[PDB]
């Protein structure tokens, strides 16, 4: 939020080709990357060094956002995109939803969409139709990551509620696209 | 091709400082990178996750394009740039031509220019004057890659015709620059 | 085979704790490693630089052998071990069989066992009970690799017959352990 | 522990040149390595694939053991060795102690020595005289790792007691060398 | 400098939030990256392949520039940013100054600012208040790098004068921001 | 040299199959590896952390030794092995000589053999018949490395004399094999 006195790239990427089923994700943090959190400055069209993760824990899945969306929290809709090889930071991928990881943090709701590329793009993930198809070990791994990664950030905490499905994820997209347009 | 109803960064990079001899290449896929094909969205100025290579085969040389060019196929002029270390995705390099790899695929002509940086930039490749100087093992390796990488993409095939020289490569550049301007 | 005139580590590792169901695999080539083939010198207890893969193609799965085995071909029983992260060259892993990839090359039979670590060691692969559970894309990828990797080795060729199951893989182990003892 | 019926490399490396002040550490898990736990088979002189870390968390410091030692737990004395670049698995380094990380797990005492190479070997760590010189962020990071890494291993838990100094670490070495000789 | 006849992204990033104390650095060359020098084309908003370092020596610290600055030499103000993990090329980081490395080369003054991220962003570097806190081995390493990296570039040389402090670094920023505005 | 009072793997690897033309090299430091010098403990059959290179400079070519050799300096014959991808530390490669890099250091002669794998093993280096075929940029790079890498080691220095050929390299091997046998 910029104040009245002062206020006197990425933003041109569409949210999706066929929302909410077919959406675009701009990658911020590749899976397994060294433990540095980058957050897109949507104005500037650049990735910003946001935090050196105090726990040194790495994202177990790629992390990114859907451009032209605004979730309640002030963030765009944030997305975890599962792939067999980490994606390049700052790249864009066409995606479909598997579901939602429901969480809350010290500041409020903190839900993350779970997504994969389209089947034609990534045949390796074609077998994942919904959140329930994601391997148990990987869902547990993703949950534990969110619960623990900010553990050494003063003031901060994260609690996971559980998972929800495709309908829940489409609602987040729908709402986020609506919010961004006012 | 965008339809009439709907149609109602990279594009500002010049094709070259002194065409067709001295041209610019924007890198899409670094040599030896994990087997994910990225293709520049010239409009958006971003690299797009295009395909997870079904064979898992990696590019043996850097892959990129000359901005502000349009080959017959709808692609910009595509270029293989040989370097002693892989180049950064999304970077640009001033280049000179060694020749052409002539190929056709299920969709039509599929020729790729072979290039190296300028000698001042990359003294390691100064000894490469023409395609014939490229080591045999590496030309065979590049040919085999193109013949096999799409082997597990349904509908797709690639056939290599052989190699051509600097004059042939300059013609591709000349023509591609001409086409892009109409 | 050493001649009479001249003949005048790894060998102390058991084939398995409970053969043929539970066997040990010493890793030679990690999945996704740079395209250099290493083969254990069982006498010397060292990995030997065997070949720079002419195609530059990388192993899509870890490659190793079961110590104290002798297949017909003169090799130990060779094994492909599937893991979510590449294993360290020269390490050993306790393994269970999924099946067999049946192949022949210019020199004769060329069958490879397909294996995973034990479930307690690697919960990520616990869902793989047999060869049929291995993702299609990965089996196709493994087949294509074996068909193509030696393509630029003069005199050499490899043909894949298809896959077989756990019973077939246990027979290879049983026989290989028997052969090694005479 | 091997039973009477059945019982009918690394072991030749000395514990240390000048114990307990100057000791040797054989590296098992490099700092920042992919999340696979290796444990030396002291008999066989090989690193064994022990566990795919369920949390996917990586060691923030190198992990190894002092050969020819036996701590109460059945393990050799285990050591965390801090270096500016990860060490090679299976290598050996001459080391000096900074202190001890005191912990207990479901099975009993679980103390880890904290060490660095000698100053001549590693001038980068010469400024670390005792555990207290280790950066706070890194000690917190190491503590959090041990508390959380086994979080998804059924039956397992780890509690950290706190840190102790050089005298405490020398006692662990002294005792461990004594135990190993009976 | 563009000539009159011809003259007929990054530039929109502010020099700093609170100059000269709080400034932004756009990263060009990550610490420890393969030995390829990239220099931002401030016009085009792209990283340009500038040189394959003839010595093959790698930057021991991240290298970047402060946008909207013009030092005497024609370059923006150039900055070395120290971090515990290399930063992504083309990313931006909010930074504070430690001091200056004073140098001259064949072409004139060649001073480099030394910086770290803000403490909240990077708690690992919070202990570095001034150039004097930077480990001796690392300052010697940085000096030796600048003295030697261009050793095999014909015509080129670099001499290091020594280090200066925070006041000197703020002057470079102040002046560089002033120059860029005319 | 061990004193009388105290004196009261690798060593079993032959120097070569057909000396001095065909010899074996055990790799200690891979090309381009992080700047940590490892030296084989020939007794123990392990790689030892020898030095964290004060300059942080990396070996531009693989570094290893010929087992069962003793050069004047007390070292085995040391060898630089050129390959298109770095070799695994602790592996062994069959090699042929290109020549010698003649050098002296504070302690005496300090000559290094220059070698490549056999042509069948590494077709990529088949074009290198003698030292003169090695690219100029790479010989300059290797020379500069040896001149500078120990620059920040107190007491130490290295001077390069120049290069010699295959006959000179065979003499070093011949002599080194002779010395090792007394």
């Amino acid at each position: 939020h910029m104040g009245t006195l002062e206020a006197q790239s990425f933003s041109n990427v569409p949210a999706g080709k066929d929302l909410p089923q077919d959406f675009n994700v701009i990658i911020e943090i590749p899976a397994q990357s060294e433990p540095v959190k980058y957050e897109a400055d949507k104005a500037l069209g650049l990735l910003v060094v946001d935090r050196f993760i105090g726990t040194g824990m790495r994202y177990p899945v790629n992390y990114g956002f859907i451009p032209q969306t605004l979730s309640g929290d002030g963030d765009p809709v944030d997305v975890l995109v599962i792939t067999p090889f980490p994606l390049l930071a700052g790249s864009v991928v066409r995606a479909r939803a598997l579901g939602m990881l429901k969480m809350t943090d010290e500041s409020g709701v903190d839900a993350k969409l779970v997504a994969v590329p389209h089947d034609k793009v990534c045949p390796m993930t074609a077998n994942l139709k919904s959140i329930d198809d994601v391997p148990a070990y990987l869902k547990d791994q993703i949950k534990h990551f969110f619960e623990q990664y900010k553990a050494l950030e003063k003031g901060k905490w994260v609690k996971v509620e559980g998972w929800d499905g495709i309908d829940a994820a489409h609602k987040e997209i729908t709402d986020g696209v609506a919010n961004f347009k006012k």
